[PDB]
Order: structure tokens, then C-alpha cells, then sequence
């Protein structure tokens, strides 16, 4: 199992971080592949990717996704200027991360549709330091741990509705946990 931080596995960008509560791991292997293990875990993020991401990147991915509690696999990453975070959330466990959220419309990729949100992080870590930013979202209604995304088609349905990105920063498929346990075993292409 590896040190929180960033780098390059097998020719993919990964980025790996908790808040040092502990009961998590997470290991590089061969290609795109990542897993991650967590026990009653704190908060994390984990994943390999592309640093930095493009606007018309399709991704695939493929694996086991065990989650018992609050946690979700997505396309991950960030942009700058404007500063944003956005998440193509393929499956999650207990919690829906747009549970609350505004609703802004809806995009159908890669064999679901898929609802679209919009949420503030206010004086929240960000790839730039302590900061407001919003969040942009597409949540799919069917839940997967296999598959192809096609960003395109979200970073232009959230265009069309007034969630513009900036200069893309990195982009991984994520496990991300918050105070839970389960196993995962993805490969990224």
C-alpha cells in the first residue's frame, strides 16, 4: 500500500488522500489498475487518471465495487479559473451526493441517464488552498462498475446549463469514501 500523494504508475497519473484518520489503504498496480481497502475508515480519495484531464476524453473503466456505507466511484477531477470540482458519479453506497441539491437538468450517456446538480463548498480544501467553489455533478440512475464515459457529453450538457468549466487540472475514475468501509478493484483506460 502506498504514501498519500500524487505521481505516475504504469504510465497513469494517481492521486491518493485521507485525512490521516486511518483504516484505509490504497495500491498501484499493473496499467490503469487501483484498489482500495477501507475499514472504518475517515475521508479519502483515491485513483488513477490523467493530470492533466481533457474535455472530450472518453474513459473506461471496469472492476468490483464493494462499499458498506458512505462512499462513491465517479469520474473525478478539477478545473481552474474557474475553480471547479466535478464529479460523473457511475455508482455510490449509502449516501446520494445530490441528496439536497439543486437539480439542473439531465443528460442521457453511455446507456443511462443521468440527473445533473450544482452545490457550493464554502472555505473547503481545493487543489489551490482553502477556497468557495462550486461542485458539478452528474449522478446516474443506473448504477454500474463497468463501463465508458463519454465527458463530452457531460462537460457540454453542464455548458448548456450554465456550469462552464475552466483549464482542466487532473481527472481519474475515484473511489472516494467518507467514514466507511468496503474493497474495490478498478482498471483505468
Amino acid at each position: 500500500t502506498i504514501q498519500p500523494g500524487t505521481g505516475y504508475n504504469n504510465g497513469y497519473f494517481y492521486s491518493y488522500w485521507n485525512d490521516g484518520h486511518g483504516g484505509v489503504t490504497y495500491t498501484n498496480g499493473p496499467g490503469g489498475q487501483f484498489s482500495v481497502n477501507w475499514s472504518n475508515s475517515g475521508e479519502f480519495v483515491g485513483g488513477k487518471g490523467w493530470q492533466p484531464g481533457t474535455k472530450n476524453k472518453v474513459i473506461n473503466f471496469s472492476g468490483s465495487y464493494n462499499p458498506n456505507g458512505n462512499s462513491y466511484l465517479s469520474v473525478y477531477g478539477w478545473s481552474r479559473n474557474p475553480l471547479i470540482e466535478y464529479y460523473i458519479v457511475e455508482n455510490f453506497g449509502t449516501y446520494n451526493p445530490s441528496t439536497g441539491a439543486t437539480k439542473l437538468g439531465e443528460v442521457t450517456s453511455d446507456g443511462s441517464v443521468y440527473d445533473i446538480y450544482r452545490t457550493q463548498r464554502v472555505n473547503q480544501p481545493s487543489i489551490i488552498g482553502t477556497a468557495t467553489f462550486y461542485q458539478y455533478w452528474s449522478v446516474r440512475r443506473n448504477h454500474r462498475s463497468s463501463g465508458s464515459v463519454n465527458t463530452a457529453n457531460h462537460f457540454n450538457a453542464w455548458a448548456q446549463q450554465g456550469l462552464t468549466l475552466g483549464t482542466m487540472d487532473y481527472q481519474i475514475v475515484a473511489v472516494e469514501g467518507y467514514f466507511s468501509s468496503g474493497s474495490a478493484s478498478i482498471t483505468v483506460s
